[PDB]
């Protein structure tokens, strides 16, 4: 997967897995969701594709959202979203299938780079806009949680098993986004 | 209600109204959602205090979350707990309520304000610690979220009214969140 540089990025990232204790304390996160969100992972495995056309069809239809993948002339840059997409493809699969672990923070860092505009075009090496503004990927939490559920729904388990997956979901993707705010915020604010 | 300024605080907020309906779309909140958050008002009304109760008690039972209402002694100081109580109380009928105006913005950049170093602890003129992390904000989305779905069930209405009722809620707890990085973020980040 070009560009994909999971536990071999070489640079520990600015938080421990102190931090991680905490910041998993104040999502909630537990030993049960770990089980779960694992669960979800047979889950969603073959259905990764039809997840990413409902994700960039979100972005696709959305002219200011879109714009992120644009090249300057404003028209989107296929190579760019191509090249995301697999990447893309391939977080739904970590986030299940991933020890939270130091390699994870490590990556999870990278991943805030790269939305922000320290790392941001340099992965593909392309010319887009600059910096994706943090107010989105908060934003984001929403549609990236809740059109997961009819995707997790699907594969013929309980309702309650289905509920426990999607909170774990939740979670995770909150979390996330919560740790990708990093290279964004003020250094000390964080 | 002691430094409650929502409508008053004569400062016109960093982002305004077509800020908002962009922001609005990347969290999926529509007309549907301002319905249902409206029908939440009546519901949460009379529920305040004991919602109330299950936040501070989630903030109490974790010391590395409520080190950001304690004096430099370490210990909670229950002035700014109280204070800060009646406020917090206040935006949730603000949430369900009010229409997000500008002065609704205004006052979403005055509630980051306050939880970063800018303006912590001056509202109450209290010592206390100077920052909240932004990472924590973040991060409370879902309990903030999740909590409060028993709340929503209990008024006798239909479960698909509360399940409405819920999502919305769940959108409109993102929004803010994601509006008040602005004080947090790098100028020109956001
Ligand atoms: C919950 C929020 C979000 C999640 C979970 C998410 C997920 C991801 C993932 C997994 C990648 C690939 C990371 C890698 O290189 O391995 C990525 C890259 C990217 N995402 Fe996001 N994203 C979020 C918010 C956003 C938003 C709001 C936009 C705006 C359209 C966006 C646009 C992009 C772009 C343009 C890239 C490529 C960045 C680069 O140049 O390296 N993302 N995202
Ligand atoms: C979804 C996330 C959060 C929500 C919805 C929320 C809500 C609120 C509200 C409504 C207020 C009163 C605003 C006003 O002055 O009118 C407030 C203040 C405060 N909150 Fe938060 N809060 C969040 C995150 C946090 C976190 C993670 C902490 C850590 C314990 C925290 C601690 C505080 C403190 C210490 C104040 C007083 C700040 C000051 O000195 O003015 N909050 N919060």
């Amino acid at each position: 997967i070009p560009g994909y540089t999971y536990g071999e990025t070489e640079n520990r990232a600015p938080f421990n897995l102190e931090d991680l204790k905490l910041l998993k304390e104040a999502v909630m996160f537990t030993a049960e969701d770990e089980e779960y969100i694992q669960k979800a992972g047979e889950v969603l495995e073959d259905q990764v594709e039809e997840i990413l056309d409902t994700w960039y069809g979100f972005v696709g239809s959305h002219p200011h959202l879109l714009y992120y993948f644009t090249s300057p002339d404003g028209t989107p840059n296929e190579k760019y979203l191509a090249a995301v997409r697999k990447r893309f493809s391939r977080w739904i699969l970590d986030t299940s299938n991933r020890s939270y672990d130091q390699a994870w923070l490590d990556y999870q860092y990278e991943i805030g780079l790269r939305h922000h505009r320290t790392k941001k075009n340099q992965t593909d090496n392309v010319e887009s806009v600059p910096n994706i503004g943090y107010r989105y990927l908060v934003a984001f939490i929403y549609p990236i949680t809740a059109t997961m559920k009819p995707f997790l729904a699907r594969k013929g388990h309980t309702p309650e098993e289905v509920e426990k997956m999607y909170q774990a979901w939740f979670k995770a993707t909150t979390l996330q986004v919560a740790l990708w705010s990093y290279p964004y915020v003020k250094y000390g604010d964080f």
